């Protein structure tokens, strides 16, 4: 038993090593296909995968010979913990083939969508990104709003209803291969916390308010742009004036909303192209706040091996922008369809934060090299983005001129920034919410569409611009549902962003809740390399401890708290509660009308 817990440690540092690699060629096929889709690719990525999972089920069955349950070290315990988590590859063989065709069905359709231009029927070469993104983003006209949303839905979604649907009948199989009840369990086993979904519900229960609020507001202001026609008072927004294809966040319509539109709205796409700006600088970029905090510095595989802008080949693939770690010594690489704005900018700071965190923990064995949960991995590039987007690093990089911080300028940031963090919450809450209800059987088949429909109204207090029924199924309309992404990550994110980023602005001087020329919202870390220290603690860990042991290394605390993000927008809680009041702005809203059971 001595004897065997130390041949145990030699069997792990071998098996480790060796799933890097076999993993390293899976990645490689996977990169391949997701930026070149093509049924060639398709049959390689699937095939490896098929070859990996067979492995991978070989070693589940090899940990039965060890006592590691009986084993003294708590490393080498977590470590055959983690080899005995199969996932799919405990499916039979013929039904984990199945399910990668499923998968790949669903995320190639959703890759391969293109629609007609309103105003011109034969230009039908329209793709969500970016030609129907810029549409929703841009466009103040609500019928052709309304339009690419039903296009859009109707390809996207409906289109892969027969797929989803035996999709969630292996996912299903899957999860109680492994003893899970269903994929839900399977999923939020990756958070090791018994009660962290009712955690996740306290939480998300005291922002609430803040959330109405805020959509009680902006339907007021939408109702003097669009007029009442268009917008009610009472009843749930119509999703397409929203500024985003699924109104998760809602921070390109800021300059129809904004608390005080004489007073300045940040939007520096404008000068970032009178700059000359491209991929490449916004890249650069990037690395340089990461390095500026003493972080790790993009390697050459990087800048060699990503890809930073759409191809102009005219073939198909990906473009939602992604992170990928090949498991072996400093090959990471991005895939991003670059655009030169203000949001894009700050999704290069997600993804890096993606890149730093695989960086970081390299040096770890395979099965620790990834999050300390799913929600750190989406947290870190967003603390970055956070400081990006105040006016005080704006203006340090030149692409805000001549502003002027007064009260009413720092509510207009506050409200914008809050329309892309309140707002997502919900929103996030509700993707999971829905794939879980199935997972778990909680829903018949025939009430699927309307019950995504329910949770959107319920939890969002949005709709859609048109009725839907059964008849359509909307879900798969967005990336993640159709790629199989579980979306939980990013509420973790959303709430465990802030812990980090008061706790790095506190570190570096530039936060004292006890000082008005230090708020947090205008906290900038760059060049901190006392933040930098404290994310090198906590991301080097991988996933070696449980994720509580990861948060202490970063701050000393251990709990998941939505104290940090109620912090940083409680002056805009003051402000707009009062200012709705001031208003008599109708907040809640009746049962949407939208989806016909
Ligand atoms: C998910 O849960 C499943 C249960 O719902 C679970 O499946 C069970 O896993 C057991 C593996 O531990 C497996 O156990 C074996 O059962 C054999 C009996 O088979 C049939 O008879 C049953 C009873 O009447 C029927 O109901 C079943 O359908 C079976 O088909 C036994 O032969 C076998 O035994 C040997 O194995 C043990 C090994 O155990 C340990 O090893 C060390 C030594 O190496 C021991 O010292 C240690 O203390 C411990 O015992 C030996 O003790 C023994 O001498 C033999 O070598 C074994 O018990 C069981 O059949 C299976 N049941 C069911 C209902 O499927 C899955 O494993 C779970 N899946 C995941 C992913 O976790
Ligand atoms: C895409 O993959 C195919 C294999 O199906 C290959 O022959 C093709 O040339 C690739 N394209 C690019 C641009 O890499
Ligand atoms: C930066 O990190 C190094 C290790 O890479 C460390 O020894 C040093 O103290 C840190 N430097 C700064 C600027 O704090
Ligand atoms: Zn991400």
């Amino acid at each position: 038993l001595v004897k065997e817990e130390i041949q145990a440690k030699e069997y792990l540092e071998n098996l480790n090593k060796e799933l890097a690699k076999r993993t390293n060629v899976e990645t490689e096929a996977a990169w391949a296909y997701g930026s070149n889709i093509t049924d060639e690719n398709e049959k390689k990525k699937n095939e490896i995968s098929a070859e990996l999972a067979k492995f991978m089920k070989e070693v589940a069955s090899d940990t039965t010979k060890f006592q590691w349950r009986s084993y003294q070290s708590e490393d080498l315990k977590r470590q055959f913990k983690a080899l005995t988590k199969l996932g799919y590859a405990a499916l039979p063989e013929d039904d984990y083939a199945e399910l990668l065709d499923t998968l790949s069905a669903m995320e190639s359709n959703f890759a391969k969508v293109k629609v007609c231009d309103y105003k011109d029927s034969t230009k039908c070469d329209l793709a969500l990104d970016p030609e129907i993104e810029e549409v929703i983003s841009k466009s103040r006209d609500h019928e052709e709003l309304a339009y690419y949303w039903r296009e859009f839905y109707d390809k996207a979604g409906t289109a892969v209803r027969s797929q989803f649907e035996r999709y969630v009948e292996l996912n299903t199989k899957a999860a109680k291969l492994n003893n899970f009840t269903s994929g839900a369990e399977a999923w939020l086993d990756e958070y090791e916390d018994d009660t962290f979904e009712q955690q996740l519900e306290d939480i998300f229960a005291d922002i609430r308010p803040l959330y109405q609020q805020i959509h009680g507001y902006v339907r007021f202001r939408l109702r003097k742009h669009y007029g009442d026609a268009v917008v009610s008072e009472t009843g749930p927004i119509p999703m397409h004036l929203l500024g985003n294809m699924w109104a998760q966040q809602w921070s390109e319509i800021a300059d129809i909303v904004s608390p005080f539109p004489e007073k300045p709205l940040v939007d520096v796409s404008a000068e970032m192209e009178k700059q000359g700006y491209t991929p490449l600088k916004m890249f650069q970029m990037g690395d340089d706040f990461f390095t500026s905090m003493n972080l790790t510095k993009l390697p050459q595989d990087f800048w060699d091996k990503s890809i930073i802008e759409k191809p102009t080949d005219g073939r198909d693939l990906v473009c939602h922008a992604s992170a990928w770690d090949f498991y072996l010594i400093d090959d990471v690489r991005i895939k991003q369809c670059t655009r030169v704005t203000q949001d894009q900018l700050f999704t290069v700071h997600h993804e890096l934060g993606h890149i730093q965190y695989f960086l970081q923990y390299q040096h770890q064995p395979f099965v620790y090299r990834t999050g300390a949960n799913p929600g750190f991995h989406e947290a870190v590039g967003d603390v970055l983005s956070l400081s990006v987007s105040t006016p005080k690093h704006l203006e340090k990089i030149g692409l805000l001129k001549d502003y002027v911080r007064d009260d009413e300028a720092r509510i207009n940031q506050l409200f914008l920034t809050a329309l892309d963090k309140i707002v997502f919450l919900p929103f996030a809450f509700t993707m999971d919410k829905y794939r879980w209800s199935l997972f778990r059987g909680e829903v018949d088949k025939a009430n699927w569409n309307c019950a995504f429909w329910k949770l959107r109204d319920e939890y969002s207090g949005i709709e859609p611009p048109v009725v839907r029924s059964e008849k359509d199924f909307d879900a798969p309309a967005k990336y993640h549902i159709s790629a199989d992404v579980e979306y939980l990550r990013y509420l973790v994110s959303f709430i465990i962003q802030f812990q980090f980023y008061k706790s790095a602005c506190i570190k570096a001087g530039q936060y004292d809740p006890d000082n008005v020329e230090l708020p947090l919202d205008n906290c900038d870390i760059y060049g901190s390399a006392a933040a930098g220290a404290a994310f090198h603690n906590m991301l080097s860990m991988g996933a070696s401890k449980p994720w509580p042991d990861a948060l202490e290394a970063f701050n000393g605390e251990r709990i998941m708290s939505g104290k940090a993000i109620a912090e940083y927008f409680e002056p805009l809680r003051v402000w707009l509660e009062a200012e709705n009041i001031k208003n008599n702005v109708h907040i809640g809203w009746t049962t949407s009308n939208k989806c016909v059971s």
